[PDB]
């Protein structure tokens, strides 16, 4: 089997990204993000706490003929960016772009904190992680990836994410017309539970390459690309005014200015994110200082290839017995 959904950036900035989700029986079609930095397929409900619900789509279980309860189970999850959201757990029939699975987790929130209830558009989360991070307990629950593959054409999952435009996630097989050249793969450690892998170093603009190894997250799931200070300062360096906020929170620069590219090697092989990627607008409305795409991973303690970086590529994340991932320019 295979799927194939259309992802749409949420606002003008891509600072995430939506999926069409169909759960339940009749379906019931709740937008999600997808995250291959978590493993819990999470979603507002019916069981939302109702002053923590606005504006997005619930599901709701006891419309569903095929909704089980799992007894007993509950979950509770944080993110890197501290919202959080917890409650107890359903398994229902979950389909994707035309992929089937039945008897999912489905992860029902009675509780969210106040940055999904700010976000309308995100009615949820479906994680892509590997499983060893779903936070179900005492049972711990299988992605829906995982849950997927065995009947897939192939082990994979694709991430085409598009510049101020929708793009493509694929299940089963990689669309060979969606990319140029080849597609260089690269090894994944899973012991952290993510899809983490090493480039093998960087440029700015038309500079030279710097050869040096930065492990990182592949992590749709995150708006921007957090590096080490080192790289983060020599990007930073070649813009006119650009400079690190602390009450800002990271890097701003002029608006007047021109960005410069920012090249990530893997393997050999190079992909380029436009400087235009790297603009996240006005800090507050009508301000003249920008927020940077780019931002130091210092004190994350792990370095994130999010939207910014995997946008500019065509990316295969591949669920073999020893999986791996593979980038594209397109």
């Amino acid at each position: 089997s295979t799927g194939s959904a259309t992802t749409t950036p949420i606002d003008s900035l891509d600072d995430a990204y939506i999926t069409p989700v169909q759960i339940g029986t009749p379906a019931q079609t709740l937008n999600l993000d997808f995250d291959t930095g978590s493993s819990d397929l999470w979603v507002f409900s019916s069981e939302t706490t109702a002053s923590e619900v606005d504006g997005q789509t619930i599901y709701t279980p006891s419309k569903s003929t095929t909704a089980k309860l799992l007894s007993g189970a509950t979950w509770s999850i944080s993110y890197g960016d501290g919202s959080s959201s917890s409650g107890d757990v359903y398994t229902d029939t979950v389909s994707v772009g035309g992929l089937t699975v039945t008897g999912q987790a489905v992860e029902s929130a009675k509780k969210v904190s106040s940055s999904f209830t700010e976000d309308s558009t995100i009615d949820g989360l479906l994680g892509l992680a590997f499983s060893t991070l779903n936070t179900v307990s005492p049972t711990q629950q299988k992605t829906f990836f995982d849950n997927a593959k065995a009947s897939l054409d192939s082990p994979v999952f694709t991430a085409d994410l598009g510049y101020h435009a929708p793009g493509t996630y694929n299940f089963g097989f990689i669309d060979t017309t969606a990319y140029t050249g080849s597609i260089t793969y690269t090894a994944v450690s899973t012991k952290q539970g993510f899809w983490e892998w090493t480039s093998t170093g960087y440029a700015v603009g038309s500079g030279t390459f710097k050869s040096t190894s930065i492990d990182g997250i592949a992590d749709t799931g995150t708006t921007l690309l957090y590096l080490p200070a080192t790289v983060v300062s020599a990007y930073w360096a070649q813009v006119s005014g650009a400079k690190s906020s602390s009450s800002v929170g990271g890097y701003v620069f002029p608006c007047s200015a021109t960005l410069p590219s920012f090249t990530f090697g893997v393997g050999s092989a190079r992909i380029v994110i436009p400087g235009d990627y790297i603009d996240f607008g006005p800090i507050s409305t009508g301000s003249s200082s920008c927020f940077g795409g780019i931002q130091s991973s210092a004190g994350i303690g792990i370095n994130i290839f999010g939207d910014v970086a995997l946008k500019a590529a065509f990316v295969v994340f591949n669920g073999a017995t020893t999986p791996t991932l593979g980038f594209a320019s397109k």
